[PDB]
């Protein structure tokens, strides 16, 4: 079916902005992470399973999931990242496939996690990995987390090793100047995706 490009990024790399730029070019962007929040709404099955599995600590008083706490758990505990990915993957897949059927752009962009299981995303034509320099990440994390540079630096020391994902990506968008250069690179990628979608079946 539809020519699809998976969008990934390391933390504070700018990938959301990248998605916005593709969107502005008329490209339908599917956000796996938004789907995930949707499908873990109050009293969905996944919501119940997450809470029963992790227990009451991940339930805020207003009954929504403690998504921050669940991230902390999941980034520190790989077995749990996998449990969670495997719980949600079936329902996420289905919601993605629906959106792919009614996709109106020449290709689709699908924002997926940095360490995505290809086997859950076998349908991708390309993988785009966005990355930003350490400095940039640090400046970004500090504005967003309001932490020391040393904490940001600690936050990043924990970041997953990229070298395997780098090798896997078909394109790597190095987000290392300003928004303006970022846009220009997205246009070049866009033109690349149009050309390949045009000539590949
Ligand atoms: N190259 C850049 N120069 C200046 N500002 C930028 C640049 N890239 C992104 N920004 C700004 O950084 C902010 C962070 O947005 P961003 O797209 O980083 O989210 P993100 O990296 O996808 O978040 P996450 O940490 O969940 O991956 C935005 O205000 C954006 O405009």
């Amino acid at each position: 079916m539809v020519y699809s490009v998976g969008l990934t990024g390391n933390i504070a790399s700018g990938k959301s902005t990248v998605a916005e730029f593709f969107s502005e070019l008329g490209i339908n962007v599917i956000y796996a992470d938004k789907i995930a929040k949707e499908l873990t709404s109050k009293n969905t099955p996944c919501y119940q399973d997450i809470i029963s599995h992790f227990g009451s600590s991940v339930v805020l008083n207003n009954g929504e999931l403690d998504r921050k706490r669940i991230r902390d758990i999941i980034f520190s505990n790989s077995n749990e990242r996998l449990w969670l990915e495997s719980l949600l993957h079936p329902v996420i897949r289905k919601k993605i496939e629906e959106q792919l059927i009614v996709c109106t752009s020449p290709y689709c962009l699908i924002e997926i996690p940095l360490l995505f299981n290809k086997h859950h995303y076998p349908y991708l034509q390309k993988v785009l990995l966005v990355i930003a320099p350490l400095e940039s990440q640090l400046d970004r994390i500090v504005k967003r987390d309001h932490c020391t540079k040393k904490q940001a630096l600690a936050i990043l020391a924990t970041q997953p090793n990229l070298e395997q994902r780098l090798e896997a990506a078909d394109d790597v968008l190095i987000n290392e100047s300003g928004l303006s250069e970022l846009k220009a690179k997205v246009n070049k990628l866009h033109q690349k995706y149009l050309r390949e979608a045009k000539i590949k079946q």
